[PDB]
């Protein structure tokens, strides 16, 4: 019969509403409730049975850990409930690309987990919202959906939670992956192109069950004339590690090296991530000596993606050497 | 009857080094001079009359504000010499665009600046920097190339040095910019195929000739679960103005937003970004009330590049309504 | 005041209709009238003063040259008007890239010409008509568009009618152009970022009044294995001019070639283009000797662009070099 | 303990000569030997053990039906010899794409095939070709790189066989997937981030071993003013099957429509693909009822990748319905 699925509500521009139906790109995030988001789609109803739950109101950009980890054993109570099969969530498009990614981390479930939101509020004219909660919920409720780790359903596409990113401002296209998306989801029909081949979900070493608070990670962000203050003044805030958002691939200043050795030794693990995610990756021991220093290399992941791997990551070991292993799977 | 072009040397990996021909990423930047980049290029002679010059042997990550201006007053010097054509200045590619957008700001000539570097080292195999140089001398020479801008020419295209951006690590084809190329190079000869909309070098309102000092200007990161500390600490630091490198349409977590209005009435400019850096741009009064707070929006610009436009642009004005306008301009 | 803007429809999806509001790519184009169309976009009386007129109702792939006649004579008349200050057509997005390349090179006016279609039929939830037309007459009536060329307007973007082009199936982000978009339009305004290089409109040397119909030319398609078959036989049917759809750089097989000189030889002007059309362009004598087989080449444009330009560029020399001359500037 | 790899030699760029040094794009391919591209690259032998085979010296643009079965038949030999663990094959970029799926297809065996060519000729300035045919060897030498059917590495990326294209003309970075990379080569070393979705190699219900002949498959090209002319020339000549690629979603126009029923009643497979190939697919019933038709939708295969899939599909069926099943499976 009808497959049953949950839809997690956070709040975002999905739930927002602006002062006319021409205004797309200016808006108040967080204004409309889930059962009124549910009932905005009568079609849902053919897809599966649904059923709507406010874990939060809330614009994105203003999330934090605790909010994520209130999330992520929500997540894991209706996961492990036999009356569940599947978990749509709608969350701001803002940080959509870390929560999606840290999911993906610790839910150790084969269900489909499907993160979703909208770049127009429901009240502008051509608004992308219906559609894509149409879509989230199609594949939500699809056996085909299972083991695929976490996935985001925009733009008629079916994205991996792990790589894909807001990268396009203002138009509905805004989500990519530097490695494609995995299919795409065309009138209630999922059709898939690729599988992930990092650990994910049911095959991830962590488990949000287990988690009581993540450690304290920053991102610095480096340029030219780019000095050690900002990374200093994150380290003496509490900051466990330190993501260093370089140029190029994952490059250092000359003059921020020094900070970023002491810092090393005083115990901030030092993650080389960059600025330059369209594509590519950063290579270990390539720009700078990371074995000598015993600095961690991000791969491919972006800053705001490095962070959350390192604070999941961390929870579990202070090693460096397994961190750079961490890094290479995930 | 052939073409004066001066090619200004920087370093970076276009003059690097690797171990081996296996080598393409991991190597030493800045190990070659200047005339053995131009020995290395014989053909270079076909094109123009060519003279080399080394102004400094650096690590485009490691540039500071003096180095700016001391090539940007060396470029402004050959530029009002009649026995120069056109200037080709290989520069490492970490922070070849906001060099090439300085330039493009701050130089008064219509006379051809391009800007070039390589993603692989002369010493590898199938090093991307000879036909690069190639195609910059040829791009320099050609009278069709004089009052378009400082432009870069990497992967056979030419790009503008406006908002071309190193988007993608390792590969040759790692610069990008959000409104496509302006044209290509192919076996010597330019193809246009867009022209720039955007103030620069001959109609731009500053010039480096008068521009004796560049004020101090920072950029700050914003993610989840993100605080003011780096913010405060930058602008305690002789910050002039603050790039927030925002997520989405430059979004400001309500707990960064106090921190921010009170940099504010103290001073500190600031310019809404974000590293949302593939297309669109950041809309005023969207996400924030930049007109109640008297903020300014980075446009389209990524953060290092609004970094740039904001040193530059207070040279002459620390009105917010004018910068706003300058932003919108260049 | 408010410009005077005229909409000429010619049917397609944005005028389609489909069986719920969940079939976005299974529908009926052309089934619902300009003033329907009108009608369901009230905030468009903000914008300007609009006149709707019905010049066909066709699904686009069904179109035909005397259809472009038609429509291409229809926006003459209404450009020489004083009191018609813009144009927008809705068309499907099957052919739309060559009516709007067609536009521009025989519409002999500075007033924007606005074509525009969408990817979802209006029935559909999250149907992108809507927006898409609000933008097209946004552009149509503002100042700035002028002297621009034909325009395309959709996914909030600004596209060239010369090279954007239908490139990905079902998303509304369907179109799009290897020298990128020339702006953006965000809530009725417009942002401009780059200019058009190439002839047209205005400065354009082909003139709609002057022309009484069109000459046949045909496209064939270049693969492995492929004959001569194809060539020989629209050739035989009337083709004037066959444009070569070859793999790579217009390459043209070995056992295709003596058709393609003898054809040439009897009159038929042979032009050179291929089915690699994400980017760069095709190279005179490259690949084939066109000085010593007297071919012409496409550059950059793909097989049905360079088909509308060889139609028209016959009207008025059935010269090879001048033919060539003229896919070199348009 | 070095891997056994097999290199064979079908011409192209890479074994390319052009006049000078400055001669990237304008050259002569098919003119160096299989020992001597071995030779040019010498680090080769770190990688494996490494022996050179010269099946043809063609240039791809005029490949036949019969040389693809003699090169997957000498494949396939190779393939069951224990002294053989990957195959790398040079080839013409022009027709690359098509070898490449045609091997994923017939081949039987998961040891690795790596198809790879080459931009520029040897002889010109920062050729592509030897880091090309280095990442090759090392792709192929890797016991990674076992089971994920056929691959092509170029431009440090490793893409699938079946999806990669040639979408961009002079750059280096000609080929594109829709569905992204599966992975990278950097320094000898392979990283993966996706695996391939669709059938291949070992689990494909095609084997070369039991394929003597290939039917007569042809292309005919969709737009503006199209007749039937070339798709009842081409099937008046032999082919068993046309593969339509249509404006759109595969749309056919009114006029040919009838046309392509008789030619259905007379046994000629249509299978519909398209000339819009970034993305997106072509869906079964939108444009045109093939249940009615009894057509054929190529799903998101371009139209030669199309072609190579009828022919070995139709050397096993007939039936229309298992015809589009292949079509989705593979
Ligand atoms: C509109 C786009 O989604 C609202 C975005 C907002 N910053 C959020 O809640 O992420
Ligand atoms: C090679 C990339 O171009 C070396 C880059 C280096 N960090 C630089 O000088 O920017
Ligand atoms: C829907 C997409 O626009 C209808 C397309 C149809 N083939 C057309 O009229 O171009
Ligand atoms: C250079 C591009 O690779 C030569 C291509 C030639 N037409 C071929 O052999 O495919």
């Amino acid at each position: 019969k009808l497959a049953n699925v949950v839809i997690l509500a956070t709040g975002g521009t999905i739930a927002g509403a602006g002062a006319s139906a021409a205004n797309s790109a200016t808006y108040q995030a967080a204004k409309v409730g889930v059962d009124k988001l549910i009932a905005g789609v009568p079609e849902l109803a053919d897809l599966a049975n649904v059923r709507g739950e406010q874990v939060m109101q809330i614009a994105s950009e203003s999330i934090t850990n605790d909010d994520l980890l209130k999330l992520g054993k929500r997540v894991a109570e209706l996961a492990d409930s036999n009356d569940v099969d599947g978990i749509v969530i709608t969350h701001g498009t803002d940080t959509l690309e870390e929560t999606a990614y840290f999911l993906n981390l610790v839910q150790k479930t084969d269900k489909p987990i499907v993160v979703v939101g909208s770049m127009r509020p429901g009240t502008a004219m051509s608004a992308d919202g219906m559609l894509n909660l149409y879509n989230a919920v199609a594949v939500a409720s699809n056996k085909d959906s299972r083991g695929k780790g976490v996935l985001v359903t925009m733009n008629d596409e079916i994205q991996s939670g792990r790589d894909v990113s807001k990268s396009i401002n203002i138009k509905t296209e805004a989500f990519k992956s530097a490695w494609g998306p995995l299919g795409m989801v065309v009138e209630g029909k999922s059709y898939w192109f690729r599988l992930p081949a990092k650990r994910h979900t049911v095959n991830s070493e962590f488990d949000i069950k287990q988690i009581s608070s993540l450690p304290q990670v920053d991102i610095a962000y480096s340029y030219g004339n780019v000095t050690d203050t900002a990374y200093k003044a994150l380290a003496q805030n509490g900051a466990k590690a330190l993501i260093h958002a370089g140029t190029g691939n994952g490059s250092v200043s000359s003059r921020v090296v020094p900070a970023l050795q002491q810092l090393r030794k005083n115990g901030t693990q030092i993650i080389r991530s960059s600025h330059v995610n369209q594509g590519g990756f950063v290579l270990r021991n390539a720009e700078q000596p990371d074995d000598k220093n015993d600095w961690v290399v991000a791969h491919d992941l972006n800053p705001e993606k490095a962070r959350i791997l390192a604070m999941v990551a961390m929870t579990k070991t202070q090693d460096s050497k397994e961190l750079q292993r961490i890094f290479w799977e995930y």
